[PDB]
Parts: C-alpha cells; structure tokens; sequence
C-alpha cells in the first residue's frame, strides 16, 4: 500500500548488513539441493560402469555441499530473525510515542478499541511479514532457477518432456491461482457498498427500531448483496477460465510441436544417470514455487498494516507537547481572560457551543459560572488548557496569549479536578505522586493532611500500601474525589478549575468534600463550574452558563449450504478425477520414456506420431475441463452460501432487542466485522474442506496403490520414511507455536500499560504524565526484547536440524534405491514411477494443505454465526401475537416504575415516580428530580422493560399490547435527526412504512413543516441525495425534515427529545412555530 522499500524505514547499518548476509546465505542454501542431484548423477554414472578413488572424490564433494548448506541454513534464519526483532522493537516503541503525541481533537474521531487492537495485532503482523518469510522466499527462488538451469544444461529436450507429463503443471496452476487470489480481491468494493449500507443502518439502530423499517433496510441489503454475488461469480469464472485456457494453450502447443516433425524434435540420446539429474532437479525446482506463496501473502499483509502504522506515526499534530520551542514566562500571577471567543467542535463544525463568550478574571479572584448537566458545562475548562484552539478571538494569560507559550509548561500550573476522579491500578502513594514526580513523602503527607482524607486512609488498613482502586475495593465517590484533590494539591497549581465536583456524589458526604474544596480553594484563581446553586455563594462572581450565554465449536454446518447439492456432487466428482489424474501422469511417463530417448531406431517407424499428439490434446482437454468445473462450481457454491448466511445473520441482528446492542461487548464495529469478515472468508473454508480432503485422498491413495502394484520393498520403505519428514514438519510447527503462543503471555504488561494509557488519555494529557507511561512501556518492551533476541538461536537450531533431516532423507533413498535397481528386481522407470507417486504426492498434499484456509477459525466463526441467530427473541419487534385495539385515547400513566440499565444494574435510574397524562396536555421532565429525562422515551416505546412498576396506556398495561402496533402510533423527534443516504422523498416517506405513500402526502407534510420552499429551491426537486456525498443541510433544514417525517405517520402521541437545542439561535423561530402548529390536538411530552 505504501511501497516496497519503505517498510524497512528503521534500519541502521547493522540491520542492513544482517539482511544482506541473510539473503546471501539463503541464496546459497536454495541452490544446494539441485546441485546435490548433479553430483548424485555423476556418482551413479561412475558406478554403473580405481573404484575407491572415484567414490571417495565425490563423497567429499557430497559431504562438502552438505556441510555448507547446514551452515547456510542457520545463517539464513538466524540473521533474518534478528533483523526483524530489532526493527519491530523500534517500530513498536516509536508507534506508541506517536499515539501519546496526538492531541484530544484526534482521539475522539478514532476509537480506543480500534487503536488498542491495531497496536496489539498489526505490529505482530508486520513482524510476521518482514520476519523469516522473506528469506524463505529467496531460498525457493534460489532453488527454482537453479533447478531449471540444471535441467537445461544437461539436455533441453528431456526437461520439456518432464515439464509436461509430470505433476508439475497442476501444482503450478494451483499456486498461480493462490497468488492471483492473494492479489486481485475485487470483492472489497462491492461489499464496501453493502457494508456502508449495513453500518449506516446499524449506527442508526435506534430510529430504525423506533420506526419499524427493518424490512426496507433488509431489502436494500439483499439487493446490494445480490449485486456483490453476481460480480464475485463473474470474477471466479474469469479467473478459472483464464488459467484453464493457459493450460490448454500449453498442451495444444505441445501437440502442434509434435506435429510437423515426427518426434525427432523432442528425442535424443541420454545416459542412465543423466535422466535422474534432469528429472529430480527439475521436479524439485518446480515444486519449490509452492513455498513462495505464503511469503508473498505475508509481505502483502505487512505492507497493508504498515500503511496505517506509518500514517499514524508520520502525522504532525497542530499542537504538541513534545516541542520545547516556546515562551516560558515566570511570575504568572494569573490573568486568564476570554476576549469574546467563539468556539465550535472540530468534528461537528455546524453545531456551535460557545457563541462569543467574554470573561475577565484578575489575580486572587474566583468565579462561580453555573452550567446545565445536558451540555455546555466543561467546554471552557477544555478550552482553557489548550485542548482545543479557539476559532475566533484569543485567550491570554497575564496579558500574553497562550498560543506563544509552550503547552507543556502551560498545563503544569492548572488544576483539573473533574467529574469522575479516574484512578490508576497502582498504590495510593503512586496515585498521589503521579503529578510532580520529584515528590518526597513529606509533601504527600502535607497534601493528605490538607485534603481531609488521611483519617479515612488510616482508619482502613494498608497505610498507602496497595489500596488499588480499579480491580480491588472500589471506593466511594467522596474518597475518590478527596484523592483527586490531594493529587491536584501535590501538583501545586495557580489556576484551579474544579469542575463538576458536586455532579453525582450523594448529599450525605457533601460536608467533608465541600470543606476540603473551600480549604484548598484559597490563594488561587478559581473558575468552579457547578449545577446546584447552594454552595458556590462564597465565590466573588456568580453567573449562569447555558449554550454560550453568560462458546464451543459445532458441527452440523453442512446443514447450511445444503440446497446447493448438485454443485457439491459435480465438484466432488471433478476433485476425485483431478486428484487421480496426477499419479496417472507417472504411469504415462514410465510408458513413454522409452520413446523419447532413442535415435538409433529409424525415424520411419516414428512410433505413431499422431496418437501422441492425440494423447497430449486429450490430457489438456481433461485437465482444462476438470480444473474449470471444480473451481467454478465450488466458487459459486461458496458465494451463494455466504450471501444467504449474510442475509440471515443481518435479519437476526435486526430482530433482537436494543439492549443487546447496548451491551459493550458488541458495538457497531464488532457487528460490521462479523458481517464482513466472519461470514465470507470462513464458511467457504468449511465448504471447500470436502474438496481439499477429496483431492488429497485421490492424490495419495491412488499413488500408494499404483506403487504397490509396481513395487513392494521400495514402496514400503518410502511409506516408512515419509512419516519421518511429516513428524519433522510437525516438530517445526510445534516449535513455532511454542513461541507464537508464549508471545501473548510475554507481551501482557506492555499491552495492559498501553491500554491503560490510551483509555484514560484525557487524564494523562491533562496531568502531562505521558513521559512516565512511555518509560514504563519502554521497560515492558525491553524485557520481551531480550526474550525475542534469545528466541533466534532456538529457531535457527530447529530449522537447521529439520533442514538437515530433510537433506539426509534424500541421500538414504538413493542409497537404498540403487541397492534395488543394481540387483535387477526393479527397473529404473519403475523407480521413477514409485518416487513420483509417493514422495511427490506427499509433498503435493503437504502444499495443498497450506492453501484452503485452516479449519480452526472457520469453526469458531460458524459457532458465532449460529449463536447470533435466534439469540435474544425475548422482545421481538414483529411478534405475531398481541391485541391491536382501534381506539387510542393517548393517556399514559406510570406507577412505581423502577428500571435499571442492564449494563450497570447496580446504579438505579428510576425512583418509582407517578406520572399521569391526559389527552391534549403537554408536560416536561426538566423540572423533575433530574437525571430521568432521557429514559421515558425508551420506556414508552418499549425499548426496555421495567423490572418493577407499571405503565398503563389508556388504562391498559402496555406489556400485553403488540409491540409493532405500539411503535406504529408514536411520533419521535430527537435533538438531531439522522438521514439515510437516499433521496429526500424516501427520507420523508420513511415515517410510515405500512404502505407506500405517493408524492402528494410528502408534499403536504413538507408544506406543514415549512420546508417545501427550501426543497423546491434546490436544483433537484426530490432526487437529491443527502448525507456525506449529498447536499449538506443546516440544523434547521434537518429539523424540518425530521418534523415532516414524523408528521407523515400522523401519530397520536409526540415525544420531543431536546429539539430546541439552541442551534445558533437563528432558525429557531421557524422550527418552533412549525412544531407548535403540528402539536395542536395531540398529546406531547417534551424532554
């Protein structure tokens, strides 16, 4: 994604030398096995015909090659794994440095879970990418050319004979298909559109559920998925037909070459040993290409992850603390001011929070600005600390603007006591000493004495010993606030900004906290923000602030993808014949070898000439047909399965309750990933496991049977030796997984420190304690750094020993085989046949098992998919039962209603009020006890379920009525509307999905919403799109569109959720009068 020479950005001279020596050793190692074939052939030629002198000369040659490759095998892996270990340590340490530098305005746009997951996984992905794989790649190439070179030095004809008949071509086509699959994609765009629709619906799940438009969204998703299925089928057809056409062209060219010259073109005189060289070397070189595909896949994934890693690293923030270039004034008596400053959030530019606020505080003063819990409370607190730069105007301290002061020095003289006193999982002494790192115990003691908290600490055991406040005994709000006050006192600031110190903690402990605040407030400027106006009277200046105004894996997966049984039958038959064809190639070669290696026989006989071309054409046609049929059928079956599964899982997700979405385990990102990743790349693996198993069985069993027919002793010897190399590969993968799984345990302290810093990032930047967290992460990396550098020796030794065993296996086979052919028994053609069957079927199945994605994540993904279906039908949106009365009096009564949020049931939200509504009467909950305004909209719409209490609609309990009918007779308007990416006409007709409404109803609703003129003034009357790529609209236009959408339904009860959110105080009159005009003769409840 970025480049090919940019992933190696962090590499000094030593790492460059490591990589160069590693790749040179790999090149030497790769060109060793084909060269051994050459000397083996020389030795056999000499033997077939002083004997000890020739035998011992090549024996030292044979031992000399073996010794060098044994050393080269160690150097190839040892030096590459050291270079990757040194770069990843620098990348991992540098990436976390960049994260701690980005300001607050960037974190809210991104996701903390996404950032932690990326830091945990894509760095490991890069490590796997630039690790030992690259070296392996060169080895394969170092073999490949070498083998062919040998095959083309000792007679080019024979290679051309072996290149066609032998099993080379099918495996080559399989690996070309693997690479093309790894490089094309082209599904991504289609499912990108479909998943854009999916995430648009999922993010707006509240309004979709409240409006009952599940079927319409399901149909839109179905249409997009059908388009994706069509394009995927076309792509699979094109790819498979192209590869098959290449196969057919190769074999037809062979057949034509055999014409126009009756076999004299491809025949010559060859020795008994030369054929062994030009056969085994060519076969090994052609088979080596199968080992270079995982390397290419790994490198591509490494580039993909490194793109995002380097984008985050390279970005330069507008304001950064890691820049010691700024004014550092002394004697800051404190003269903060606001020179009529307008501020708007960078994310929501249209919404304005600070509408030109002016403030002026002298030294040794205090302010008591009073805010509202809904919003407009902590914006000035954030703006003062240079978290967000002002849009218009400026903020100055002591007559000096803060834009010319280094932010690191600026943030170290400001108190930041906030609503929730977040603490870290460490000792209380460390928590108090986080600010002002050069602090002795005496200062901490003095602060806790002037914090009204040491008495409580001493009454409890463990005097500042551990008292962890994250996983241990969770302290009460009062003592946590006292701890935060102590930390602020240790910081020793000059501008104290106590914010929401009386937000949610109980009134029982108000005395101690308030006394501590009053004691600590003396001697410094104070901009206290409070909601209750009964204890901030001690401040010099009091003003009001408001809107700028002052499981287990399961089988039975085959039940899914069952209706498409003819595709499976045809694919299985084609897999059987394709797998069985490859061993038959050995028989064909053993039968026709005698015709391509003799010129003494007159060309008049020419054998037959024509039937050889017929055989080549027949083999080409059969291979083409079988490969095309297998690929097309299995691809089509997999795509149909994934489309149907996506449809069903999306329907199941839509059906279930909103509380399932409210669970923090599954957010919109998790569900999008489930619909995207774990429904298409996994179930295809289970569907094609039948194909791969059938192909492997047909490849191996047929070869074993034909070898047994053509031999007994050598066949049994090879059937005994192949399990040895299989066990060697098992040991290799076991050693790889021994550290691939121990790495997670090793990298656990670093991960927890990183996630603690990232999750609480606002407190970290406020305290300017990023350097300490960076150092802790540095140590938690340093220990696993030594562990990873020690892993290199073990990995190198294991790889070297496995390679030595694989190298010694070939020598033993030739020693025994020559022991059989010399004493008659088996002809050399039979030896070639049995080798090509047994060992080159074992290698072939070993390579094919690497493809066809693993049956490990597919099972857990299938379990997740199955568990998502029929998961929580407790409150089904389209329940069939229930009564639907015709009359609707519109009376809502509440009695002793007690409800708790399922995510946090310990904290109550409903006190058990008694609220009764008559027809044609309006009321608001702002004047109630508070904190219970944004909940009644869930209760009346049956989003949740009251644990204790009762709700009556027109004197009837709402639990018995059908949910769909209840949702179809309620109008809801929120503070802001979310508009789907479609035309305005559909966004207006969305109000009533029971039946299709024509243009007349939409026009009348727009007229009643005072929005018709604006819509008609647009270049497109009703076909204009909205959202991201559409025509952007202001707050008033969106509010009017929402009012029109609500009024299309013609409901009987209206639910307003802070509609008058003070959107610039310019278009409020028109929307207010439209709402008042639409509120006549209808029950309403304003929040």
């Amino acid at each position: 994604t970025v480049s090919v020479f940019s992933m190696f950005r962090y590499s000094n001279w030593l790492d460059k030398l490591y990589m160069v020596v590693g790749t040179l050793a790999a090149i030497i190692h790769g060109a060793g096995l084909p060269l051994m074939m050459l000397v083996f052939g020389e030795m056999t030629d000499i033997f077939a015909n002083n004997l000890e002198e020739d035998m011992t000369r090549y024996a030292y040659y044979y031992s000399g090659i073996g010794a060098g490759v044994l050393v080269a095998a160690y150097i190839q892996v040892s030096f590459w794994c050291l270079a990757a270990g040194r770069q990843i340590h620098k990348i991992r340490k540098q990436f976390f440095h960049a994260i701690m530098r980005q300001e607050i305005g960037w974190f809210d746009v991104h996701d903390v879970g996404e950032l932690n997951t990326r830091l945990t996984d894509d760095v490991s992905k890069i490590n796997e990418g630039i690790g030992d794989k690259i070296g392996m790649f060169f080895q394969s190439m170092a073999t490949f050319f070498t083998g062919f070179i040998v095959g083309f030095t000792r007679g080019w004809k024979l290679t051309l004979v072996i290149l066609a008949i032998s099993p080379v071509l099918g495996l080559s086509a399989a690996v070309w298909a693997k690479i093309l699959s790894s490089f094309t994609d082209k599904e991504l765009l289609a499912y990108a559109k479909a998943g854009a629709v999916a995430e648009e619906v999922l993010a707006a799940i509240r309004t979709v559920i409240a409006f009952g438009g599940q079927k319409k969204e399901l149909e839109r998703y179905n249409k997009n998925l059908e388009e994706a299925k069509r394009i995927g089928i076309k792509k699979a057809i094109t790819a498979n037909i192209s590869i098959g056409a290449a196969f057919l062209l190769i074999y037809a060219s062979y057949a034509l070459a055999f014409w126009y010259g009756t076999t004299l073109v491809l025949s010559g005189e060859y020795s008994i040993g030369q054929v062994l060289t030009v056969f085994f070397s060519v076969l090994i070189g052609a088979f080596s290409v199968g080992q270079a595909s995982p390397s290419i896949e790994a490198f591509a994934n490494a580039r993909g992850a490194a793109y995002e890693i380097f984008k985050i690293i390279d970005n330069k923030p507008s304001i950064d603390s890691y820049s010691k270039s700024g004014h550092k004034p002394d004697n800051i008596k404190g003269n903060l001011e606001f020179r009529n400053v307008h501020f708007s959030y960078p994310s929501r530019k249209e919404v304005k929070i600070l509408k030109g606020l002016n403030l002026k505080v002298q030294s040794g003063q205090t302010v008591a600005l009073v805010g509202n819990s809904g919003c407009g409370k902590s914006t000035t607190v954030q703006l003062m600390q240079r978290l967000y730069d002002p849009t218009e105007g400026m903020v100055s301290v002591d007559g000096q603007d803060i834009r010319t002061i280094n932010v690191r020095f600026l943030r170290e003289i400001i108190g930041v006591v906030s609503q929730e006193p977040v603490l870290f999982a460490t000792t209380i002494a460390e928590n108090i000493r986080y600010g002002r790192e050069n602090v002795t115990m005496d200062e901490i003691e003095k602060a806790v004495k002037e914090a009204n908290a040491y008495d409580f600490i001493m009454k409890l055991p463990h005097k500042f010993d551990t008292l962890v406040g994250e996983r241990g005994a969770q302290l009460s709000g009062g003592q946590k606030q006292r701890i935060a006050i102590a930390r602020a006192l240790v910081r020793n600031p000059k501008i104290l900004l106590l914010d929401e110190a009386t937000s949610a903690l109980d009134t029982e402990s108000e005395a101690v906290v308030q006394v501590a605040l009053d004691k600590a407030r003396k001697g410094r400027t104070t901009i206290v923000i409070a909601h209750r106006l009964s204890t901030v009277r001690n401040a010099d200046v009091i003003a009001g602030f408001d809107d700028g105004v002052i499981p287990v894996s399961f089988w039975r997966i085959m039940k899914l993808n069952l209706t498409e049984w003819p595709y499976f039958v045809v694919g299985v038959f084609c897999a059987i014949i394709n797998g069985g064809l490859q061993p038959a190639f050995a028989i064909i070669f053993s039968k026709i070898i005698g015709v391509f290696t003799r010129i003494d026989d007159p060309e008049t006989k020419r054998q037959n000439s024509n039937l050889f071309s017929l055989l080549f054409l027949a083999l080409g046609i059969i291979s083409f047909i079988t490969f095309f049929l297998q690929g097309f059928t299995f691809g089509k079956a997999g795509e149909i399965l994934t489309k149907r599964l996506r449809y069903m899982v999306f329907r199941s997700m839509l059906r279930q309750d909103v509380s399932w979405f409210d669970d923090p385990k599954n957010t919109t990102g998790a569900l999008t990933t489930r619909l995207a990743n774990d429904a298409a790349q996994v179930k295809g693996a289970i569907g094609s496991r039948l194909a791969v198993i059938t192909q492997n069985i047909a490849n191996l069993g047929t070869g074993i049977i034909i070898s047994f027919i053509y031999g007994w002793q050598l066949t049994l010897l090879l059937l005994a030796i192949v399990p040895i190399i299989a066990i060697a590969g098992v040991v290799e993968m076991k050693m790889l997984s021994g550290q691939a799984l121990k790495d997670k345990k090793e990298l656990e302290g670093s991960g927890k420190i990183a996630t603690e810093a990232i999750e609480n990032f606002r407190t970290v930047v406020s305290l300017t304690q990023e350097q300490k967290f960076e150092h802790m992460y540095a140590q938690s990396l340093q220990v696993p750094y030594r562990n990873s550098l020690r892993k290199a020796h073990i990995f190198g030794i294991t790889f070297s020993f496995t390679q030595a065993m694989m190298y010694f296996s070939y020598a033993g086979c030739f020693r025994f085989g020559a022991y059989l052919v010399a004493h008659k028994l088996m002809s050399f053609e039979d030896v070639l046949l049995v080798f090509s069957a047994v060992v080159f079927g074992a290698m072939a199945v070993g390579q094919v098992s690497s493809f066809a994605p693993d049956y490990a994540k597919a099972k857990i993904s299938a379990a997740h998919i199955i568990m998502i279906i029929e998961k929580t039908p407790l409150i089904d949106s389209y329940s069939t039962e229930g009564l639907m009365p015709n009359t609707l009096e519109g009376n809502v009564t509440f009695g002793e209603v007690v409800f708790n949020y399922p995510t946090r049931p310990d904290i109550p939200v409903l006190q058990g009020l008694s609220l009764e509504v008559k027809k044609g009467q309006t009321l608001a909950l702002v004047g109630s006890s508070g904190c219970g305004k944004s909940t009644v909209v869930q209760l009346l719409e049956r989003f949740y379920d009251p644990l204790a209490g009762k709700v009556l609609l027109d004197g009837k309990e709402i639990k018995r009525l059908n949910v769909q009918w209840l949702r179809a007779h309620l109008g809801i308007v929120s503070q802001e509307p979310i508009l789907f990416d479609c035309s305005i006409a559909e966004n207006i007709a969305y109000g009533d999905n029971s039946r299709v409404v024509s243009q007349e109803e939409i026009v009348r609703a727009a007229k009643e919403a005072n929005i018709h003129a604006f819509i008609e003034s647009l270049p497109n009357k009703y076909s204009t799109k909205v959202g991201d790529k559409g025509t952007q609209l202001s707050g008033g236009q969106k509010q009017r569109i929402a009012i029109a959408r609500a009024l299309v339904r013609q409901p009987h009860i209206l639910l307003l959720d802070e509609a008058t959110s003070a959107l610039d105080t310019e278009s409020e009159k028109v929307v207010q009068e439209a709402l008042d005009k639409a509120r006549e003769g209808r029950t309403c409840i304003v929040i």
